[PDB]
């Protein structure tokens, strides 16, 4: 094991400034490949846990993966989540999103915040997802898009519906960021679908208004997604409505993998 | 008036090469909004002719308004499509394609040539389309995307769906290429989505593979698409399916608008 990965003050201005950041070609492709064969793993026998004709999503896999439950505590993953987050940090939650080529879905514009706040009682936007790109992103197969700066407007005060967390999961959503609002936050922000190479990590504000479109490409797009939260910051869990697998309760501080012979 | 526009040799040959050509600019605000005004005139009144809940494509409206039949003979555009198709040429069809803000649907990767041949007896592919920019075109409001230099791989054999014409207007589309040839022409050849601003031109090829995906951003994205053919290249009108306002059947060769008092 090398030292600790840390973001450099540009990166990190960069981050705060833009609410996102990417790190081009963090893992290499044999690490990205044993990714990508866990993934297909749990596609298969996600259960109750998958989402959906042909598999899309399966939330939770930390929890039951020990590849995953190591690639959280990563020397190239946890100590950046401590570095933009000033704190001792846990996973909230975790998820794998395919979009496979000539397949997917728009996702409406939606802050994750305004979700964790109001299912899983999170006190405070303090949360950062890193989005692990198992596939080159590109423009054309529905990479995650963004309003830059769109973090720092707060909590966006959203259009509601559902019954239940039974929407949180698909690409009609629950809480839907206005289409007025967006227009003003656009007009004076603009917008970024960030790219990169496979093995790339993007890193992205809790509070960031994000979307996508399908992929109209030949070629998957699969994200491996790992929403850290500050322990500080732990969820109030007795406001909690949804279960482990998607928004986490134990709370203790991850320290990084050591060094060892196997 | 002003001398006709040409194409620079630069320009004719990025066209040649990659089967597509944006040139930026070509109409100011003014002329744009006399074409909004008039295109929404048009998807107010086409009847028959509109394609949709909320109107989205009207076809054939240079033969019904005194504003886009002066259009299709204009300086900035019948010399161009003279100079690259080589030919006295002849407006074979006409339609305006609105993508509503956060509204839209992905179009299938398709040749235009393909169904003009099938459906309206085009014996060649000598014949192309200028998409004038009602709107500034971006990565997000649902361009118009390429495989550039993918015309030279003549027509690509194509799935058949359908029977007559009735999903030839829509995005579920009659003739769709497949999903094994898009990967290897796009492994060859990558994906390219132009973009310009409002009053751009973007020329291109009767036989270039193109889709687009939804417009995710708040800003409307209207195109007008003029399809000249050349006049030695006019359809047999005997294998001829569709009606006058999509496939034309008045082959004589247009001349330009002349400077008048009015
Ligand atoms: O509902 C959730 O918790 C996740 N799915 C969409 C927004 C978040 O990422
Ligand atoms: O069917 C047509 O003739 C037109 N619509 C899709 C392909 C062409 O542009």
């Amino acid at each position: 094991m090398e030292p600790h990965d840390t973001l450099s003050p540009a990166q990190v201005d960069e981050y705060r400034k833009n609410g996102f950041l990417v790190q081009e070609h963090v893992f290499d492709e044999e690490e990205i490949e044993l990714l990508r064969a866990e993934a297909a793993q749990e596609f298969a026998s996600g259960g109750e846990r998958v989402t959906v004709g042909i598999v899309r999503g399966v939330h939770g896999c930390h929890l039951y993966s020990e590849v995953f439950g190591r690639l959280v505590r990563s020397p190239r993953l946890l100590p950046i989540a401590r570095q933009l987050l000033r704190d001792d940090v846990y996973v909230h939650q975790f998820k794998i999103n395919a979009k496979r080529a000539f397949k997917g879905e728009v996702w409406e514009w939606h802050q994750d915040y305004t979700f964790w706040h109001h299912e899983d009682g999170m006190p405070a936007p303090r949360a950062l997802s890193a989005a692990i790109f198992l596939d080159e992103v590109t423009e054309f197969n529905g990479p995650l898009t963004f309003v830059p700066g769109g973090h720092g407007s707060g909590m966006i005060d959203a259009d509601v519906k559902g019954e239940g967390w039974a929407n949180t999961l698909t690409a009609s959503l629950k809480y839907s960021l206005d289409v007025e609002t967006m227009r003003g936050l656009i007009e004076r922000n603009g917008m970024v679908a960030p790219k990169g190479p496979r093995g790339s990590v993007l890193w992205f504000d809790a509070n960031i208004p994000h979307s996508s479109v399908p992929n109209i490409s030949p070629f998957d797009r699969g994200l491996v997604l790992i929403t850290y939260n500050s322990v500080e910051n732990k969820t109030d869990v007795t406001r909690g409505t949804r279960p482990e697998w998607l928004a986490a309760r134990d709370f203790t501080p991850l320290t990084a993998l050591q060094a060892t012979s196997f």
